[PDB]
């Protein structure tokens, strides 16, 4: 995803997002199907 | 570092880490801190 796609799928930036622990960043990309 | 901790940490095999460009495994290790 671009950027902005990203945060529009996830509600936070990608740096944000790689703030989180990996298996929360999984199971929130395994809740979106983006796998 | 165990095989299996590296999979916690990065989410995939140490096999397939080491298929990805110099780069981005640098990348992740500098997103990871390591």
């Amino acid at each position: 995803l671009s950027d902005e796609d990203f945060k529009a799928v996830f509600g936070m930036t990608r740096s944000a997002f790689a703030n989180l622990p990996l298996w929360k960043q999984q199971h929130l990309k395994k809740e979106k199907g983006l796998f």
